[PDB]
């Protein structure tokens, strides 16, 4: 499974589907048109040595119910020059973004250990989008 994380969102529960179930690989969530400054929080029980992410939206029947113009950030418990570029001014590192609603990446490990990763939506979007697999792996 994810790491044991507290989940949040600004995107309003549709119908039950909560964030917890999804990070919990139970169900999926709906984010019903995302605007701009919208965001899904992750924040790791205790800090993380991440490896790789995945999130995934769209599905079967609902294959265009995905998340555009959403970015992956992390934010790393401490406070490459390449990475660097990467730092926004609240401290997160902007590292993924989605595409044809899957982003999927490595953390660089001069990051490590993570303390929340976090969703952010740079533009509107007309989409009820379906996020329905979260995946942080952990460093071995």
């Amino acid at each position: 499974g994810n790491p044991p994380a507290e989940v949040s969102t600004s995107l309003k529960v549709y119908q039950g589907h909560t964030l917890e179930k999804t990070y919990m690989g139970e169900d999926f969530f709906w984010a019903i048109t995302p605007t701009a400054g919208d965001y899904i929080l992750f924040k790791f029980d205790k800090p993380v040595n991440v490896e790789s992410y995945l999130f995934h939206s769209g599905n079967q029947e609902h294959p265009g119910a995905i998340l555009l113009n959403t970015t992956v950030d992390v934010l790393p418990l401490k406070s490459s020059k390449e990475t660097k570029d990467k730092r926004l001014e609240d401290g997160y590192f902007r590292i993924g973004k989605f595409e044809y609603g899957v982003a999927e990446g490595i953390v660089d490990p001069g990051l490590n250990p993570i303390s929340a990763f976090r969703l952010s939506v740079i533009q509107n979007s007309a989409v009820w989008a379906i996020l329905n697999e979260i995946h942080i792996k952990k460093v071995t």
